[PDB]
């Protein structure tokens, strides 16, 4: 008759955001049974389920679930094994110790029999203890013969129906078969990364007991935090605010001639947003996807507009974007940049990707993998491609292609593997309702069309080079270099002539002159300019 | 009692002020603040950094400067055994106080200390290494669920030293169990004068150094030294200098009588420099002898107008932004002299940090190991300011026999992408 939730609890009072979802399901699949008039169930002719696993990203907040499910059951203390802590020296104590602790539920099954209180019990970490049968060849053999009696010892010729197992593991794909079936450890669930909301509620769980004594500025907001925070953890989160009050403090705090801290300052503590974003662009760094110092890398000098053909690359680049993003037809995309060398397609390429404003980014560079064998680059390219599959849009920019793989024109001679790889993954669609984009570049066409890999690619884009005078003047201004009489004496010796040249070549060439004297440096430059004289 | 210029460790402040900050703050406010807070206290630290720091003192140091229990020391992998399930016996022995601290008192408990020279050396990334027995596995998966399992603690502090910074398992490293992670580069010149100032303290207490000597061109005139380094050096010039008194060849005798006075000079300073310390990170003088053998003869113009070409591009590296690399090629016809110009070029170049490669301290070796050695000298010249790297005849570098042709890819593949990496930002 007595129920098995305590009188007093709720749902607000544990503290867990984000996962309603999930908590919903569980119980619908296991404590519907145990709070509904006994009679029906006795009329039922069920057994409760045994048995549950949770697996995903590492700090998910996986724990917490299980700390807050033992305290809010009205039943006794949970028995917690943290690992692999039932390992003895002696022949036959592991099973011993395993075994042990498991019959509190039969003694009680015994005595009362369809009316004993709810027993639970926690393996942390499964993954030490539980592993394939027949593997780990090693000696002793303990292993093997541990995971039987935990088999036999959970479901076997004696029948038990008071006992609730719980496991977290970080490699899912490592357990036994068996265990994880109908009847023993069941209805297998998945914790994933938050979204926005998810992350607008743990903040403002995590930020209750502030707001309540007057201790924070107006001036903080959180749709921002909310925003600028881009995949990531509970953990990070927990930790940003952790770093934000720990800086906010140290301000009242005197070091360097022993330890002082003042008494006055103190009663008018406050924290700031400025404060927050600084430590937030300083100390704290996410580990999945990309962040803004790989762009700040990649795209060095910034972009100038020195013509139309940057715009109208990028009105493309808008258009493709938004078809994906919007169209339902076509779950994939692909786009194929060319140019000369020297032209910049590598940072066109990064602006238009971070333009996109989509959940996760990616680069794919070659120099991320020097030396390594044809295997290793296949298996990185399959994880950075699985990644992907596991959110709802995304846009990969892989580059250089000509060198993942070789193309010395001698022979030829091209790695075969990575090229079949390549081509096969390009016409792999994601998961129903997920949407790709994925940006190559490369320098030499032709090469591409020999190996009937330009007809995989959905369509082409082509960037041209500085190839007028005009151009070459509206360049130097916004540069802001060898202008006044420079540019006077410069537009007068150019003008009446072509020139062809690529944006990076310009910049060198420009530095170098100045590093001359300020007698002849328009000479020295002017010089140059024709030392690389060509035409296609 | 404790004070910053006590510890005797100087040049690192930035670092031991963030240290202060994130680790040392919320056990320093008051106790009130916090109960109105959530501040839950930090529990790890991280460092890692080239050999020649000194990563252990640091940790040292600041062990001493708390007041709460002695730390308690692991030596390496030596919680190790061979019987089964010992060496996380081992590990939960750790806990067990604090523990029963926390029970006891809970909220009124001391700080723990718990440090872990090298690591890396048992804590390694899971799923890779061939764990035959499973200890290290285990070990593992035992630490992760200790650190920060079902139950909570509040008074532990674990620091963690490594030369590896990526063998460490992910799962360690993020905000839950180790938050704050600190590199330690290379000494400036302020750091040097520091280090300098201090190591020679008690000599000029003592009256035992000559004003012959001056600190600041002993600063000046050592350059990507080591601080380590540095320390040697006095010791070694200092050794050199008392032994001068010392005559004794066959039977040991002290000269007493000319121990009545004793200091050291600048020629013994000198002389170590010359001859006893050789930095690893810096410029050593023999392969400049080594490659310029008969010296350099002006015997046209040709020569001036190629040592003035090269002092410009050296003027524009050092003196530009936005083109933080730069690269230039020589070329000429065979047994001609393409080689040595370089090495003169180089050592005209003034930079702290100069080497050269060449295909002779690698014949025989295989592709694979060519590539780790070009990489491996590659890492070391980016971890300085400005640096200077010779490559000498790319072609025996790749293999070039005319018929077939014939030539390894990889190494022309490796050198390509080299070529074309940005530096770390700032250099
Ligand atoms: N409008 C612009 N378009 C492209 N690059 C620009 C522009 N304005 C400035 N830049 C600078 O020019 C350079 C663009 O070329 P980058 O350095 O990316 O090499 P690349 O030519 O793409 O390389 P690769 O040789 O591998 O093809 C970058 O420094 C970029 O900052
Ligand atoms: N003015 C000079 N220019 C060049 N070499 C000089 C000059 N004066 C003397 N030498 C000597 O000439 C020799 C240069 O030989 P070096 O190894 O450069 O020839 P190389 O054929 O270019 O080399 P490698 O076969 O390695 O390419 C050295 O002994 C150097 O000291
Ligand atoms: N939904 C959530 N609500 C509150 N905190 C969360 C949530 N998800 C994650 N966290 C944070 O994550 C941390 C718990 O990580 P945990 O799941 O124990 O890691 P692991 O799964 O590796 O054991 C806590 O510090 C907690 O603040
Ligand atoms: N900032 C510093 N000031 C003075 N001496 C230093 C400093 N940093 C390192 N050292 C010296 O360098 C040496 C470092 O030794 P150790 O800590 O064992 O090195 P590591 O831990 O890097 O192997 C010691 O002689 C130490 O006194």
């Amino acid at each position: 008759r007595q129920s098995i939730i305590n009188p007093d609890w709720n749902f607000e009072k544990m503290g867990i955001g984000g996962l309603d979802k999930e908590f919903s399901d569980i119980f619908r699949r296991a404590f519907a049974s145990r709070v509904f008039p006994p009679e029906i169930v006795e009329q039922m002719g069920c057994k409760h389920v045994k048995g549950i696993l949770l697996y995903g990203p590492p700090g998910c907040g996986k724990t917490l679930l299980a700390r807050q499910i033992g305290k809010m059951l009205n039943a006794r203390e949970p028995k917690v094994v943290n690992g692999p802590e039932i390992l003895n020296k002696y022949v036959g104590e592991s099973e011993a110790n395993i075994r042990k602790l498991f019959a509190d539920a039969e003694e009680e099954q015994r005595r009362l029999g369809a009316n004993s209180g709810l027993h639970i019990i926690i393996f942390d970490e499964i993954d030490a203890i539980c592993k394939q049968r027949g593997s780990m060849a090693g000696s002793t053999g303990v292993h093997d013969t541990v995971v039987n009696q935990l088999l036999s010892k959970i479901d076997g010729v004696e029948q038990l129906n008071n006992i609730l197992v719980i496991g977290m593991t970080n490699r899912p794909d490592l357990i036994d078969e068996a265990l994880l079936r109908p009847g023993r450890l069941e209805v297998k669930m998945e914790i994933g990364l938050p979204d926005e909301k998810g992350r607008l509620q743990i903040l403002h769980i995590h930020t209750a007991r502030m707001r309540g004594h007057q201790l924070l500025s107006a001036d903080v907001d959180i749709k921002e935090l909310a925003v600028e925070t881009k995949n990531f953890s509970g953990a990070e989160l927990e930790g940003l605010v952790r770093a934000a009050q720990s800086t906010a403090m140290n301000r009242h705090i005197k070091a360097s001639t022993k330890v002082e801290v003042d008494m006055e300052k103190a009663e008018s503590l406050q924290v700031t947003r400025g404060d927050f974003l600084a430590s937030l662009e300083n100390d704290i760094k996410p580990a999945f996807g990309t962040n803004q110092e790989d762009y700040a890398s990649y795209i060095m000098n910034g972009i100038i507009k020195w013509g139309d053909p940057v715009t109208r690359v990028l009105d493309d680049g808008e258009l493709l974007v938004q078809q994906t993003k919007n169209s339902d037809r076509t779950p994939l995309v692909s786009v194929l940049l060319e140019g000369p060398p020297h032209s910049g397609k590598t940072a066109l390429a990064a602006k238009i990707a971070e333009e996109s404003n989509f959940p996760f980014i990616k680069i794919c560079s070659p120099d991320k993998m020097i030396g390594f064998s044809e295997t290793a680059k296949c298996q990185a390219m399959k994880k950075i491609f699985d990644d992907a599959y596991k959110s709802q849009l995304s846009c990969v920019v892989v580059d250089d292609i000509e060198r993942l793989l070789d193309y010395v024109p001698i022979g030829p001679r091209f790695s075969n593997l990575v090229l079949q790889a390549l081509l096969v993954l390009l016409k792999k669609a994601p998961p129903q309702g997920r949407k790709l984009l994925i940006i190559g570049t490369t320098s030499r066409k032709d090469v591409l069309q020999e190996m009937e890999m330009l007809n995989a690619f959905s369509t082409t884009i082509h960037v041209p080079n500085i190839a007028t005078g005009e151009q070459l003047l509206e360049a130097l201004e916004l540069l802001g270099n060898f202008k006044d009489k420079e540019r006077t004496t410069i537009a007068q010796q150019v003008k009446g002539k072509k020139v062809w040249i690529g944006i990076k070549k310009l910049l060198m060439l420009i530095e170098m002159s100045l590093q001359m004297d300020p007698e002849y440096r328009v000479r020295k430059f002017l010089a140059l300019l024709r030392e690389e004289g060509a035409s296609p």
